[PDB]
Protein backbone atom coordinates (compact mmCIF):
# COMPACT_ATOMS: atom_id res chain seq x y z
CA UNK A 1 0.00 0.00 0.00
CA UNK A 2 2.30 2.62 1.56
CA UNK A 3 5.94 2.47 0.17
CA UNK A 4 8.03 1.19 2.60
CA UNK A 5 11.26 3.84 1.94
CA UNK A 6 11.19 6.24 -0.97
CA UNK A 7 15.07 7.24 -2.26
CA UNK A 8 15.13 10.58 -4.03
CA UNK A 9 18.10 11.21 -6.20
CA UNK A 10 19.24 14.56 -7.38
CA UNK A 11 20.70 14.45 -10.62
CA UNK A 12 22.73 16.96 -12.48
CA UNK A 13 25.69 16.03 -14.92
CA UNK A 14 25.95 12.15 -14.06
CA UNK A 15 25.00 10.77 -16.81
CA UNK A 16 28.49 7.91 -16.95
CA UNK A 17 27.11 7.15 -13.20
CA UNK A 18 22.90 7.11 -13.10
CA UNK A 19 22.14 3.63 -14.70
CA UNK A 20 24.83 1.68 -12.09
CA UNK A 21 23.21 4.12 -9.28
CA UNK A 22 19.48 3.53 -10.28
CA UNK A 23 20.05 -0.21 -11.26
CA UNK A 24 21.44 -0.42 -7.42
CA UNK A 25 18.45 1.13 -6.31
CA UNK A 26 16.36 -2.00 -8.31
CA UNK A 27 18.07 -4.40 -7.04
CA UNK A 28 17.54 -3.50 -3.25
CA UNK A 29 16.64 -6.43 -1.02
CA UNK A 30 13.63 -4.65 0.86
CA UNK A 31 10.53 -5.02 -1.18
CA UNK A 32 8.29 -1.69 -1.81
CA UNK A 33 10.71 0.69 -2.62
CA UNK A 34 9.72 4.04 -3.98
CA UNK A 35 12.63 5.71 -6.33
CA UNK A 36 12.21 9.59 -7.52
CA UNK A 37 14.45 10.45 -9.87
CA UNK A 38 14.79 14.86 -9.85
CA UNK A 39 16.42 15.46 -13.12
CA UNK A 40 17.59 19.36 -12.19
CA UNK A 41 18.25 20.63 -15.75
CA UNK A 42 21.53 18.14 -16.27
CA UNK A 43 23.12 18.86 -19.34
CA UNK A 44 23.56 15.83 -20.64
CA UNK A 45 21.43 12.62 -21.54
CA UNK A 46 19.69 12.09 -18.04
CA UNK A 47 16.61 13.44 -18.93
CA UNK A 48 16.22 10.72 -21.46
CA UNK A 49 17.52 8.28 -19.25
CA UNK A 50 15.13 9.29 -16.30
CA UNK A 51 12.42 8.77 -18.53
CA UNK A 52 13.55 5.22 -20.26
CA UNK A 53 13.72 3.97 -16.11
CA UNK A 54 10.30 5.86 -15.75
CA UNK A 55 9.12 3.69 -18.44
CA UNK A 56 10.78 0.56 -17.97
CA UNK A 57 10.00 -0.13 -14.47
CA UNK A 58 6.37 0.99 -11.88
CA UNK A 59 7.96 2.04 -8.92
CA UNK A 60 9.97 5.20 -10.35
CA UNK A 61 8.75 8.75 -10.03
CA UNK A 62 10.66 11.33 -12.07
CA UNK A 63 10.48 15.42 -12.34
CA UNK A 64 12.43 17.77 -15.00
CA UNK A 65 12.98 20.90 -13.17
CA UNK A 66 14.79 24.34 -14.04
CA UNK A 67 18.17 24.11 -13.15
CA UNK A 68 17.85 25.22 -9.38
CA UNK A 69 20.53 22.89 -7.13
CA UNK A 70 20.51 19.84 -5.68
CA UNK A 71 19.31 20.85 -2.14
CA UNK A 72 15.66 22.16 -4.25
CA UNK A 73 16.04 19.43 -5.61
CA UNK A 74 15.75 16.94 -3.03
CA UNK A 75 12.94 19.20 -1.61
CA UNK A 76 11.30 18.34 -4.70
CA UNK A 77 11.68 14.89 -4.23
CA UNK A 78 10.87 15.17 -0.26
CA UNK A 79 7.23 16.86 -1.73
CA UNK A 80 6.26 13.35 -3.82
CA UNK A 81 7.88 10.98 -1.54
CA UNK A 82 4.78 8.94 -0.09
CA UNK A 83 7.08 6.03 1.46
CA UNK A 84 6.96 6.11 5.81
CA UNK A 85 10.64 6.55 5.41
CA UNK A 86 12.75 8.73 2.79
CA UNK A 87 16.62 8.76 2.16
CA UNK A 88 18.74 10.56 -0.10
CA UNK A 89 21.37 9.04 -2.79
CA UNK A 90 23.95 10.54 -4.64
CA UNK A 91 23.81 9.81 -8.79
CA UNK A 92 27.53 8.16 -8.19
CA UNK A 93 26.71 6.10 -5.63
CA UNK A 94 25.87 2.77 -5.97
CA UNK A 95 24.70 1.05 -2.75
CA UNK A 96 24.56 -2.45 -1.68
CA UNK A 97 21.61 -4.58 -1.81
CA UNK A 98 21.27 -5.24 1.82
CA UNK A 99 21.32 -1.54 2.88
CA UNK A 100 17.99 -0.44 3.36
CA UNK A 101 17.19 -3.47 4.74
CA UNK A 102 19.25 -3.10 7.35
CA UNK A 103 18.34 0.52 8.19
CA UNK A 104 14.73 0.04 7.59
CA UNK A 105 14.58 -3.38 10.32
CA UNK A 106 16.57 -0.88 12.83
CA UNK A 107 13.99 1.68 12.49
CA UNK A 108 11.01 -0.37 12.53
CA UNK A 109 12.43 -1.95 16.23
CA UNK A 110 13.40 1.13 17.42
CA UNK A 111 10.50 3.26 16.26
CA UNK A 112 13.88 5.84 15.05
CA UNK A 113 12.96 8.92 13.69
CA UNK A 114 16.45 8.63 11.53
CA UNK A 115 19.04 6.20 11.62
CA UNK A 116 23.12 6.96 11.10
CA UNK A 117 25.34 5.39 8.36
CA UNK A 118 25.72 0.76 17.68
CA UNK A 119 24.29 3.32 19.21
CA UNK A 120 20.53 4.04 19.89
CA UNK A 121 19.32 7.69 21.42
CA UNK A 122 16.10 7.18 23.24
CA UNK A 123 15.40 10.62 23.94
CA UNK A 124 15.47 14.51 22.76
CA UNK A 125 17.87 14.38 26.08
CA UNK A 126 20.48 12.03 24.79
CA UNK A 127 20.59 13.62 21.42
CA UNK A 128 20.88 17.02 22.42
CA UNK A 129 23.63 16.27 24.53
CA UNK A 130 25.15 14.43 21.23
CA UNK A 131 24.42 18.11 19.63
CA UNK A 132 26.45 20.03 22.09
CA UNK A 133 30.09 18.58 20.89
CA UNK A 134 29.02 20.57 17.63
CA UNK A 135 29.31 24.09 19.97
CA UNK A 136 31.53 23.35 22.61
CA UNK A 137 35.40 24.36 22.60
CA UNK A 138 36.83 21.18 21.50
CA UNK A 139 37.47 21.21 18.13
CA UNK A 140 38.05 17.37 17.50
CA UNK A 141 34.94 16.55 19.35
CA UNK A 142 33.34 18.71 16.85
CA UNK A 143 35.00 17.74 13.63
CA UNK A 144 33.90 14.23 14.48
CA UNK A 145 30.02 15.14 15.19
CA UNK A 146 29.75 17.11 12.51
CA UNK A 147 31.27 14.51 10.03
CA UNK A 148 29.45 12.00 11.83
CA UNK A 149 26.21 13.90 11.46
CA UNK A 150 27.14 14.34 7.73
CA UNK A 151 26.67 11.19 7.10
CA UNK A 152 26.10 10.00 3.49
CA UNK A 153 23.55 7.38 4.06
CA UNK A 154 20.90 8.51 6.57
CA UNK A 155 17.37 6.83 6.73
CA UNK A 156 14.56 9.64 7.62
CA UNK A 157 11.07 9.04 8.83
CA UNK A 158 8.93 10.53 6.47
CA UNK A 159 5.96 11.87 8.79
CA UNK A 160 8.83 14.02 11.65
CA UNK A 161 10.46 15.83 8.23
CA UNK A 162 6.80 16.47 7.37
CA UNK A 163 5.09 17.61 10.45
CA UNK A 164 8.46 20.14 11.49
CA UNK A 165 8.25 21.02 7.83
CA UNK A 166 11.81 20.51 7.09
CA UNK A 167 13.50 21.32 3.84
CA UNK A 168 17.21 21.50 2.67
CA UNK A 169 18.12 25.00 2.42
CA UNK A 170 19.49 25.76 -1.24
CA UNK A 171 23.54 25.25 -1.45
CA UNK A 172 23.62 28.14 -3.24
CA UNK A 173 22.78 30.14 -0.16
CA UNK A 174 24.73 27.56 2.85
CA UNK A 175 27.18 25.19 1.15
CA UNK A 176 26.65 23.29 4.40
CA UNK A 177 22.95 22.86 3.59
CA UNK A 178 23.10 18.90 4.11
CA UNK A 179 24.80 19.48 7.60
CA UNK A 180 22.36 21.81 8.36
CA UNK A 181 19.23 19.23 6.91
CA UNK A 182 20.70 16.69 9.48
CA UNK A 183 20.98 18.69 12.44
CA UNK A 184 17.30 19.95 11.69
CA UNK A 185 16.19 16.69 11.75
CA UNK A 186 18.07 15.63 15.29
CA UNK A 187 17.41 19.07 16.96
CA UNK A 188 13.85 17.78 16.12
CA UNK A 189 13.81 14.04 17.01
CA UNK A 190 12.86 11.19 20.23
CA UNK A 191 14.86 8.64 18.39
CA UNK A 192 17.84 7.99 16.46
CA UNK A 193 20.20 5.01 15.96
CA UNK A 194 23.87 5.25 14.61
CA UNK A 195 24.67 2.00 12.53
CA UNK A 196 28.49 0.78 12.35
CA UNK B 1 58.20 44.01 11.37
CA UNK B 2 55.74 41.89 11.17
CA UNK B 3 52.89 42.33 9.06
CA UNK B 4 49.58 43.33 10.03
CA UNK B 5 47.94 40.92 7.75
CA UNK B 6 47.73 37.94 6.21
CA UNK B 7 46.13 37.08 3.24
CA UNK B 8 46.27 33.66 2.01
CA UNK B 9 45.05 33.32 -1.20
CA UNK B 10 44.05 29.19 -2.47
CA UNK B 11 44.96 28.74 -6.53
CA UNK B 12 43.31 26.45 -8.36
CA UNK B 13 43.17 27.45 -12.52
CA UNK B 14 42.15 30.61 -12.01
CA UNK B 15 44.66 31.85 -14.66
CA UNK B 16 41.93 34.74 -16.32
CA UNK B 17 41.91 36.02 -12.56
CA UNK B 18 44.59 35.94 -10.82
CA UNK B 19 46.64 39.41 -11.88
CA UNK B 20 42.92 41.53 -10.95
CA UNK B 21 43.26 39.55 -7.94
CA UNK B 22 46.59 40.12 -6.78
CA UNK B 23 46.41 43.18 -7.70
CA UNK B 24 43.68 44.43 -5.59
CA UNK B 25 45.39 43.24 -2.96
CA UNK B 26 48.42 45.33 -3.41
CA UNK B 27 46.02 48.19 -3.79
CA UNK B 28 45.39 47.89 -0.21
CA UNK B 29 45.40 51.21 2.11
CA UNK B 30 46.50 49.11 4.85
CA UNK B 31 50.67 48.80 5.05
CA UNK B 32 51.81 45.30 6.15
CA UNK B 33 50.10 42.96 4.23
CA UNK B 34 51.90 39.42 3.62
CA UNK B 35 49.92 37.91 0.65
CA UNK B 36 50.41 34.19 0.44
CA UNK B 37 49.64 32.53 -2.99
CA UNK B 38 48.82 28.78 -2.22
CA UNK B 39 49.57 27.12 -6.13
CA UNK B 40 47.74 24.19 -5.44
CA UNK B 41 49.23 22.51 -8.26
CA UNK B 42 47.03 24.38 -10.80
CA UNK B 43 46.91 22.93 -14.48
CA UNK B 44 47.31 26.28 -16.12
CA UNK B 45 50.10 28.86 -16.15
CA UNK B 46 49.74 29.80 -12.34
CA UNK B 47 52.52 28.39 -10.94
CA UNK B 48 54.88 31.07 -13.21
CA UNK B 49 52.12 33.94 -12.44
CA UNK B 50 52.74 32.93 -8.95
CA UNK B 51 56.92 32.65 -9.04
CA UNK B 52 56.48 36.42 -10.84
CA UNK B 53 54.82 38.24 -8.06
CA UNK B 54 57.30 36.99 -5.33
CA UNK B 55 60.06 37.51 -7.24
CA UNK B 56 58.60 41.54 -7.77
CA UNK B 57 57.47 41.87 -4.08
CA UNK B 58 58.88 40.90 -1.16
CA UNK B 59 55.92 40.65 0.66
CA UNK B 60 54.53 37.90 -1.38
CA UNK B 61 55.33 34.42 -0.20
CA UNK B 62 53.93 31.28 -2.96
CA UNK B 63 54.15 27.51 -2.22
CA UNK B 64 53.86 24.96 -5.31
CA UNK B 65 51.78 22.15 -3.32
CA UNK B 66 50.50 19.01 -4.81
CA UNK B 67 46.76 18.97 -5.14
CA UNK B 68 44.54 18.80 -1.98
CA UNK B 69 41.77 21.07 -2.44
CA UNK B 70 40.52 24.39 -1.18
CA UNK B 71 40.67 23.65 2.87
CA UNK B 72 43.98 21.91 2.91
CA UNK B 73 45.56 24.99 0.94
CA UNK B 74 44.70 27.47 3.59
CA UNK B 75 45.73 25.36 6.23
CA UNK B 76 49.34 25.55 3.51
CA UNK B 77 48.79 29.78 3.91
CA UNK B 78 48.14 29.08 7.78
CA UNK B 79 51.42 26.84 8.22
CA UNK B 80 53.45 29.76 6.94
CA UNK B 81 51.32 32.68 7.72
CA UNK B 82 53.23 35.81 10.14
CA UNK B 83 51.08 38.56 10.45
CA UNK B 84 49.42 39.35 13.57
CA UNK B 85 45.58 38.76 11.75
CA UNK B 86 44.78 36.10 8.61
CA UNK B 87 42.28 36.16 6.27
CA UNK B 88 41.26 33.91 3.11
CA UNK B 89 40.82 35.16 -0.10
CA UNK B 90 38.89 33.65 -2.92
CA UNK B 91 41.27 33.91 -5.95
CA UNK B 92 38.14 35.46 -8.21
CA UNK B 93 37.35 38.24 -5.86
CA UNK B 94 38.81 41.51 -6.68
CA UNK B 95 38.43 43.43 -3.22
CA UNK B 96 37.75 46.77 -1.99
CA UNK B 97 40.85 49.40 -1.53
CA UNK B 98 39.82 49.98 2.31
CA UNK B 99 38.44 46.77 3.30
CA UNK B 100 41.25 44.84 5.20
CA UNK B 101 42.42 48.54 6.59
CA UNK B 102 38.32 49.00 7.91
CA UNK B 103 38.42 45.30 9.44
CA UNK B 104 42.13 45.50 11.04
CA UNK B 105 41.12 48.68 12.74
CA UNK B 106 38.00 47.76 14.01
CA UNK B 107 39.53 44.38 15.07
CA UNK B 108 42.18 46.18 17.09
CA UNK B 109 39.94 48.32 18.72
CA UNK B 110 37.94 46.07 20.46
CA UNK B 111 40.66 43.44 20.75
CA UNK B 112 39.05 41.02 18.58
CA UNK B 113 39.87 37.59 18.16
CA UNK B 114 37.86 37.53 14.54
CA UNK B 115 35.72 40.19 12.74
CA UNK B 116 32.77 38.61 10.84
CA UNK B 117 31.49 39.93 7.47
CA UNK B 118 27.25 46.18 13.53
CA UNK B 119 27.26 43.21 16.64
CA UNK B 120 30.46 42.74 19.47
CA UNK B 121 30.14 39.83 21.27
CA UNK B 122 32.13 40.82 24.65
CA UNK B 123 32.76 37.39 26.05
CA UNK B 124 33.01 33.53 25.61
CA UNK B 125 29.38 33.95 27.46
CA UNK B 126 27.68 35.77 24.57
CA UNK B 127 29.51 33.98 21.51
CA UNK B 128 28.02 31.15 23.46
CA UNK B 129 24.64 31.98 23.63
CA UNK B 130 24.76 32.54 19.96
CA UNK B 131 25.94 29.37 18.89
CA UNK B 132 23.35 28.23 20.61
CA UNK B 133 20.89 28.68 17.51
CA UNK B 134 22.87 26.28 15.14
CA UNK B 135 21.88 23.53 17.81
CA UNK B 136 18.03 24.11 19.21
CA UNK B 137 14.87 23.26 17.81
CA UNK B 138 13.71 26.06 15.50
CA UNK B 139 15.01 25.58 12.10
CA UNK B 140 15.14 29.27 11.15
CA UNK B 141 17.26 30.24 13.40
CA UNK B 142 19.79 27.65 12.99
CA UNK B 143 19.64 28.43 9.30
CA UNK B 144 20.25 32.70 9.91
CA UNK B 145 22.93 31.38 12.38
CA UNK B 146 24.75 29.60 9.86
CA UNK B 147 24.27 32.02 7.11
CA UNK B 148 26.15 34.62 9.25
CA UNK B 149 28.57 32.28 10.91
CA UNK B 150 29.50 31.30 7.08
CA UNK B 151 30.13 34.51 6.33
CA UNK B 152 32.91 34.89 2.99
CA UNK B 153 35.06 37.36 4.63
CA UNK B 154 36.29 37.12 7.93
CA UNK B 155 39.70 38.01 9.83
CA UNK B 156 41.25 35.95 12.55
CA UNK B 157 43.25 36.86 15.07
CA UNK B 158 46.25 34.77 14.57
CA UNK B 159 47.60 34.25 17.49
CA UNK B 160 44.61 32.26 18.15
CA UNK B 161 44.66 29.95 15.67
CA UNK B 162 47.87 28.91 16.36
CA UNK B 163 47.42 28.68 20.16
CA UNK B 164 44.25 25.71 19.58
CA UNK B 165 46.32 24.75 16.04
CA UNK B 166 42.74 25.40 14.44
CA UNK B 167 42.63 24.04 10.72
CA UNK B 168 40.31 23.46 7.91
CA UNK B 169 39.04 19.64 7.32
CA UNK B 170 39.29 18.91 3.91
CA UNK B 171 35.76 19.83 1.41
CA UNK B 172 36.59 16.28 0.32
CA UNK B 173 36.02 14.86 4.07
CA UNK B 174 33.26 17.55 5.00
CA UNK B 175 31.10 19.38 2.81
CA UNK B 176 31.24 22.31 5.79
CA UNK B 177 34.21 22.60 6.49
CA UNK B 178 34.30 26.25 5.91
CA UNK B 179 31.36 26.59 8.58
CA UNK B 180 32.98 24.06 10.92
CA UNK B 181 35.88 26.34 10.75
CA UNK B 182 34.28 29.59 12.11
CA UNK B 183 32.27 27.86 14.56
CA UNK B 184 35.98 26.62 16.01
CA UNK B 185 37.16 29.76 16.00
CA UNK B 186 33.79 31.26 17.25
CA UNK B 187 33.61 28.47 20.18
CA UNK B 188 37.50 29.79 21.31
CA UNK B 189 36.71 33.13 21.51
CA UNK B 190 36.42 36.18 23.47
CA UNK B 191 35.53 39.24 21.98
CA UNK B 192 33.88 38.85 18.46
CA UNK B 193 32.45 41.62 16.07
CA UNK B 194 30.19 41.54 12.74
CA UNK B 195 30.58 44.09 10.66
CA UNK B 196 27.38 45.98 8.46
Amino acid sequence: LIPKVSVIVPIYNVEKYLDQCVQALLAQTLSDIEIILIDDESPDNCPKICDDYAAQYPNIKVIHKKNAGLGMACNSGLDVATGEYVAFCDSDDYVDSDMYMTMYNVAQKYTCDAVFTFKLYKNKNEIHTLLKDLIASDPYAREERAIQVSAKVVLYRRNLIEKKHLRFVSERILPSEDLIFNVDVLANSNIVCVLP
